[PDB]
């Protein structure tokens, strides 16, 4: 693997031995703060301008202004890659309401940029789907314990015992025997995977539809898969205690998971 | 005023200018962690063991491991007034969710002991109630923007357009003209304040109802009043368009404002 030497606090290269924050940040104090996190690959943040977009939204929903603009945070990203000498790397972004003179008032957000490595098993997709439960409804690092404990290594949630709810960490999505794709709707662009995925499957001319899934269309689905980041596209073999094909990867999965590799390719062929 | 001129971080006394968390803490990349604030006077950190016993239930509901029991916890509180050589003080303790190798896998939870300067002017009352708002219903720190915008320095939530919702921050409680009390009820023991004031208002011979408050209620009230750690007794003079009384502290509030100073006095008197 690679060492990271520097992460990035308000714009300055920092070592990461002496990249701390006083106690004073609402991060720490209050849990104030938002985030994002992206993979980069020969050199370039994957779709970096959908994500810096849903960053900067994400900060004016909580009154946070970011301390540099769009091209300048670009700039201290990729500033970042080459002086920690990597092609390969998970960023995170992180904005913190800062250091607040009164432990209660946000008067500076702090900006942190992180830098990790990515296996070479980062890029690589599993023929096998994976074992979630559905369940009623901090709640996502909570429920690891519960998760772990019942064999599964993911969940999805129900509403009023009636609608499917996803998690924060993923998209669900379902493919129908006639192939019709189904996914949750959006207000506003928030899944960058979960775009990619559903423009892959519009220009090879599958159906998508996006509205509320109901608990019986599980039942119903030939297949069931996750957008994420870090997943890009995942086959769920099982829910609960429902079977999807023989728990491999379904045929349309499959097609997206192709197609998807197919828009980050292209995505690095405009870099 | 006061210099602080140390905190506390994991059982060491850190001077504030020293006292800084790395940025892998889960608290910074996450907001996972627990708090709790209670007061001190004379040198006596009020109805302490009730908060310890909060912070404790809550640190297990997040299956964070407090590294000292509560007796250690104690004696280091202690031990921080000593040192910050202070009588009255706000006392903040945090756990994060710690650092961690993986950004994600709380592995060992930080502990933080912060401790401020309470003006004179903390420990005294207001006969001019406060304005609120009512709301449909981070959530709570984005919503002090619509507050002071409106001319509000709180609100209370209505839920499904039916029922009052108490915020994070307070408990809520009206007093109905026959002198019957009214707030929401718990499952298990979590407002300190709520809790001396329902023993003192008991006490005194007060018929408190636990339940449900339907938005409703608001308009057969004669008084209304919140409880906090930081507010004690707060009488809420106006909501919406609702005033209440002449928006002065009604008969009630005010004898429950008086019996919590001897519920306070009384705790000392044990210390
Ligand atoms: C640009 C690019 N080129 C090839 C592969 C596959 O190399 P091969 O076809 O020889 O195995 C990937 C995989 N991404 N996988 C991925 C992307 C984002 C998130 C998760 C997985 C890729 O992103
Ligand atoms: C022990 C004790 N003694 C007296 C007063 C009042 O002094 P006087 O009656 O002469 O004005 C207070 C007020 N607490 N107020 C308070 C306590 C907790 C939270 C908020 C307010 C008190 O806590």
């Amino acid at each position: 693997g690679h060492m990271i030497k520097y992460y990035n606090i308000n714009g300055q290269q920092v070592p990461v031995e002496n990249a701390t924050l006083h106690v004073s940040d609402l991060s720490i104090l209050r849990g104030y703060g938002i985030f994002d996190y992206f993979l980069a690959r020969e050199g370039h943040p994957l779709f970096l301008d959908d994500y810096l977009n849903r960053f900067y939204r994400s900060a004016a929903e909580l009154y946070l202004e970011i301390p540099f603009d769009k091209a300048e945070l670009r700039r201290q990203i990729y500033a970042l890659l080459q002086a920690n000498e990597v092609r390969e790397a998970g960023i995170r972004l992180v904005l913190t309401g800062g250091y607040s003179p009164d432990g209660y008032t946000p008067v500076n957000p702090n900006l942190l940029i992180m830098m990790y490595d990515l296996p070479a098993s980062a890029w690589e997709f599993s023929a096998q789907g994976i074992k979630i439960i559905t369940h009623p409804f901090s709640t996502g690092i909570r429920m690891l314990k519960t998760i772990k404990e019942r064999g599964a290594t993911d969940l999805i949630y129900v509403d009023q015992g009636e609608w499917i709810r996803e998690s924060a960490r993923s998209n669900f999505f379902l493919v129908m025997p006639d192939n019709t794709i189904v996914t949750a709707d959006e207000k506003i662009l928030w899944g960058i995977t979960r775009r990619q995925v559903i423009d892959a499957a519009r220009e090879a001319g599958y159906a998508v539809e996006e509205r509320r899934i109901h608990i019986t269309e599980l039942d119903q689905a030939r297949e069931a898969f996750f957008t994420s980041t870090i997943k890009g596209v995942m086959a769920i073999g099982q829910i609960d205690d429902r079977v999807f094909g023989d728990g491999t990867i379904g045929k349309v999965t499959q097609e997206l998971q192709d197609l998807f590799v197919g828009k980050v390719k292209a995505y690095l062929e405009t870099c």
